């Protein structure tokens, strides 16, 4: 219950998925 009880927003914790995101998408 309450699997967001911290208000983290997000956390990839992997510069591989994000690495893809940054390259493939113009997110940043």
């Amino acid at each position: 219950d309450a699997e967001f009880r911290h208000d983290s927003g997000y956390e990839v914790h992997h510069q591989f998925l994000v690495f893809f995101a940054e390259d493939v998408g113009s997110n940043k």
